[PDB]
């Protein structure tokens, strides 16, 4: 029985846009090919000098300007990212540096594109257990700096952004209704970026440190995993799909989301995305989709939302939440 | 707000190659005597050229499993505290799942530097007490030798490689977690860092070369003023005195630093478990190693009250009062 609720949101995307017309001019592709395979038209790119922590701070500033309460109260900062400024100090510690909160834990977490829903799962457990009260769950990514822009199959997908969600103790009405998780470690060679190691199964990695994906195998894994766990979520919470107001999967690819929406029985018109003008922002994709929906009037207080973050690992966390703002 | 979690099993693995003080004498201008005096370390373990953090972690879960009476097939969460993961986003935790093939588990890497172990247990306690999980593996693993500058005598003598795992599960009888304290000093970020995508910090270009960098004096100063008062606050939160606590297990960064903390917090060094002498500074792993050294030696017994205090790069920390459930 959850004692946690999501009560504020903020997002920031860097100003520089990367259009398909800009991409036709550096790789051999076309606007029509891109929009047809992926659904994206633009992405935001961080400046040469602005990094993930800079984006996370902006995202929290946006939340700060839009939240009727105070953030001096925050007692945990969770930052889900893959493009941290430094190996350490962590990005969460950079956020604390800037706002100066006096008594908070700070932690970077890594589940790649599932990082946001992993972070919200963590906040739900930390609050519900009575260990925390105000927790900042932040996703921020600088995918442009680890993207192979010599590769037509991948450089058209990725953008930069950050988004922040505030979670609080709510003892009246639960804000988290159910959770599903799973990990398919066997898929680690299907979606990766090199680090200290440069081989997986004794097989040398490609990409020269940049992100690498087997798009079809990722697509196939999402398509065969999300529908059943979608159903399992609704069962765990005692809910029908008719009770579900919005479906917010990880915005990796509009066709993938369309496909998922057919294999699951769920309509695309009840599905929030952010892929068209921000590309695939990894752990930030879901926050962007939510804030676009908040700004557009589609997402309203007390609605039932299903966030399904999945990514590299392969791993995922699916969440049924009740909008609390 | 009573805890429903207890640490129930442990396993460790430290790499094979030993890096003695004598070895370091032929690498940089240092002496065995200056090292044992300034840091208390004699040996470190070094991973092989082709073994990495995920290898170490898997070896640590192997050790735990060969020592746990129950099964690990129903582990529902893997948390790996690491700063030196094999790959950027392929999660070390997911490499651990791939090896053992557990069927329904979350996998997540966490980064709080040398504080990652205590942060990972704090997470596990909240994840289990809230009823979202039943059995969690909290793993720390580091391959610091791969990110160490072996032309800097002030830093390359400090670090080693190791991995250690703790199992946390539901215990509705008696809590295994009694109190927690946390804190973050983001402005101390330039005191202990390693370059990632960025190579400047508030204006000034980073040093090293993607290798770990530490201001040992300032790290000493922080924590010497931080840990004693939070030590006491942990006891107050749990309703205990210094005499109720059996073992103190701080981050094994430096024996002089540990002795000094024990000096200005009122707590005796003979009641503190360390692992610096033969394993060096293994970052997030140092506490698990001190724990596993104490159980093998018969010093850490079940139901004993023990305080873990992980502090590290951030600067950030998590301190925990726990009851040994093994």
């Amino acid at each position: 029985m959850s004692k946690a609720k999501i009560t504020a949101i903020g997002t920031y995307a860097p100003s520089r846009r990367l259009t398909n017309a800009d991409l036709e001019k550096i790789v051999d592709t076309s606007d029509e090919w891109i929009v047809q395979r992926t659904g994206m038209r633009e992405r935001r790119i961080a400046d040469e000098h602005q990094f993930t922590s800079d984006l996370c701070i902006e995202a929290v500033k946006n939340l700060k300007s839009r939240y009727k309460g105070t953030l001096d109260d925050v007692d945990m900062i969770l930052v889900a990212t893959t493009t941290s400024d430094y190996a350490f100090p962590s990005t969460a510690c950079r956020v604390q540096e800037y706002f100066g909160w006096e008594s908070t834990g700070a932690l970077d977490i890594n589940a790649t594109c599932a990082g946001l829903t992993y972070g919200l799962h963590l906040a739900n457990g930390l609050i519900t257990s009575g260990l925390h009260q105000k927790i900042l769950v932040i996703a921020g990514e600088t995918l442009s700096k680890v993207t192979d822009y010599t590769d037509r199959t991948t450089c058209v997908l990725f953008g930069d952004a950050a988004g922040a969600l505030l979670v609080e103790r709510d003892e009246e009405t639960p804000g988290f209704l159910a959770s599903v998780q799973g990990t398919s470690g066997n898929g680690g060679d299907i979606l990766y970026r090199a680090g200290l190691r440069n081989e997986i199964n004794g097989v040398q990695l490609v990409g020269s440190g940049k992100m690498v994906q087997n798009g079809r195998e990722v697509y196939k894994w999402a398509a065969r995993t999300v529908p059943g766990e979608f159903e399992r979520l609704l069962h765990k919470a005692g809910l029908s799909s008719d009770d579900l107001d919005w479906f917010v999967p990880h915005s990796a690819n509009l066709r993938m989301i369309e496909s998922i929406c057919e294999k699951t029985p769920f309509p695309i018109e009840k599905t929030l995305t952010s892929v068209e003008h921000y590309g695939n922002t990894s752990s930030v994709s879901i926050v962007l989709a939510l804030d676009l929906a908040v700004k557009a009037g589609k997402l309203k207080k007390d609605q039932i939302v299903l966030l399904f973050g999945f990514g590299g690992g392969l791993t995922y966390t699916g969440l049924l939440i009740k909008w609390g703002m």
